[PDB]
């Protein structure tokens, strides 16, 4: 449960820093 | 650079929550 | 689009960290 | 306290993220 | 149980950040 | 500067975590 | 000694953005 | 705009912290 709330987590931060690389892209 | 840095640390983040969700399942 | 995804995101802590307020109270 | 500061703290977070996605309409 | 999963993964992840200040500089 | 930022972050979530461990143990 | 490492990350935070604030000027 | 008003938001969050730790010594 825990592992999945990480996960969870750390892919809403990955797409969040994704579309600030994309708009300095 | 910066949000190219953060994406790769996240996305590795998820991978090992996901890798430990596999596992404790 | 980025706005509500970061309500969503804040959302889902916000229950994430009430159950462990509850835990606690 | 530290779980409730926690919850309050993402509370205050989906707060300005909703008042953002309004205003963004 | 929670408490030291966590401590571990926080360990984990302040040595990849020493190492990686280390490789930067 | 980042890695080392980001490791101080980790320290001190490790930190917090020992703390609740030590009284858990 | 949380609020002081509250304020270390929110002292971060507003110099990341005023690093930002001085290149868009 | 968006990083000045970064920036005056975690400028006003850290002084809020630093008040919430000179209350609690
Ligand atoms: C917050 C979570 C960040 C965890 C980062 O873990 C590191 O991520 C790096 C990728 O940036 C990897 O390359 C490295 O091997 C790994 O240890
Ligand atoms: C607020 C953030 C909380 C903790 C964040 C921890 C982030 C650390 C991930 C960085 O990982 C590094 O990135 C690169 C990939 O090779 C390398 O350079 C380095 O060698 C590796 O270690
Ligand atoms: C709970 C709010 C925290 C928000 C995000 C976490 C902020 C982390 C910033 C660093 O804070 C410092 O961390 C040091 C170790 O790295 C500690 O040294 C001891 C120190 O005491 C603490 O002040
Ligand atoms: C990878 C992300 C990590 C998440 C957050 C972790 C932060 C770890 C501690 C950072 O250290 C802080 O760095 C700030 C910026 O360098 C300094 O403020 C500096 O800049 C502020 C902004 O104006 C001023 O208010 C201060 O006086 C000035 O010392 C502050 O003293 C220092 O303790």
């Amino acid at each position: 449960a825990x592992a999945e709330a990480a996960e969870k987590a750390a892919k809403y931060a990955a797409e969040a820093a994704e579309k600030a690389a994309k708009a300095x892209a």
